[PDB]
């Protein structure tokens, strides 16, 4: 299994800010979006999980074929709550219609990064969007009530060492849980869409009370009013995970520039990039072009 990146007919870079800033400009007209929250955070999500099915192991998912479109993983359990990132980028995608699906949902998790003051992420098109039979089957994300080295484990399927998982976590200071989709509650209920370091301060400097929750499932709870899932708290349980995150509570510069290395490979596993493709383009903000 190859999956060669083959550029949108025609287009340049130029093609692809222009996405680019109509999401920016979505994002920031949308605003009321999960009590004030801004989808931001879902884009995020939806990036990842289209791309955390990716399998090291035979090349089978990953984002690539935007498979993400069709029911079999539209329907994803795992993926509960993601619909709302796609009714998001619909119209957009109706504006330009030559962008590929992976193309897409990838490009909505950058350009939701950056505008939300997180650092550049460089990314590169040329996705093609296969058919219905290349849906991986559903169950290929990971659960949230497991310990570290679960977490180490699953993540090896992906290609990633401690510090991407480390670093790949901390978009876990984004948004929130909800009850309905995963069967986690909180954080209490004004969350964050700022992307920084919070996550691991949060990690470090609170006082974690395990409680079950309405769902019947465990969570740490903070006084403060934060939450984390099992996962998460695991990164502090296990002694090498505890010093990158202490290291990242340390110094938000190089978590962003470990956290851009890292996202941008898990949105490229499984493909392959000619030689002749065009470099990683790097998105100026809507700030930096002034609109
Ligand atoms: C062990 C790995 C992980 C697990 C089990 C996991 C599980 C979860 C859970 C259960 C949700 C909450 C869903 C809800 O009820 O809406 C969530 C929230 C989300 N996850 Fe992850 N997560 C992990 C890895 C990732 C990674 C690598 C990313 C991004 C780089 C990420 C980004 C987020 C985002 C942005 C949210 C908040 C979404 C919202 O506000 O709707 N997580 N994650």
């Amino acid at each position: 299994l190859v999956h060669v990146a083959s550029v949108e007919k025609g287009r340049s870079y130029e093609d692809f800010q222009k996405v680019y800033n109509a999401i920016a400009l979505k994002l920031r007209e949308d605003d009321e979006y999960d009590n004030y929250i801004g989808y931001g955070p879902v884009l995020v999500r939806l990036a990842w999980h289209i791309s955390g099915t990716w399998d090291k192991h035979d090349n089978t998912g990953g984002s690539y074929g935007g498979t993400y479109r069709f029911k079999k993983e539209f329907n994803d359990p795992s993926n509960a709550g993601l619909q709302n990132g796609f009714k998001f980028l619909e119209p957009i995608h109706k504006e330009f219609p030559w962008i590929s699906s992976g193309d897409l949902f990838s490009l909505g998790g950058v350009t939701a990064v950056q505008e939300m003051q997180g650092p550049k992420i460089p990314w590169r098109c040329g996705r093609v969007d296969t058919p219905e039979d290349t849906t991986p089957d559903n169950g290929r994300l990971p659960d949230a009530d497991k310990d570290a080295g679960y977490v180490r484990t699953f993540f090896q399927r992906l290609n990633m060492n401690d510090r991407e998982v480390v670093a790949l976590m901390g978009a876990h200071a984004l948004g929130k849980t909800h009850l309905k989709n995963s069967g986690y509650e909180g954080p209490y209920g004004a969350a964050n869409n700022v992307f920084t370091n919070e996550f691991y301060l949060n990690l470090l400097n609170e006082d974690w009370k395990l409680e079950k929750n309405d769902a019947n499932n465990e969570q740490w709870d903070s006084k403060s009013g934060y939450m984390m899932l099992p996962t998460d708290y695991s990164l502090i349980q296990d002694p090498k995970y505890l010093s990158i995150v202490k290291e990242y509570a340390n110094d938000q510069d190089k978590f962003f520039k470990d956290f851009s290395k890292a996202f941008e490979k898990l949105l490229e596993d499984g493909i392959t990039f000619p030689k002749d493709a065009p470099s990683p383009f790097i998105f100026k903000t809507l700030e930096e072009q002034g609109l």
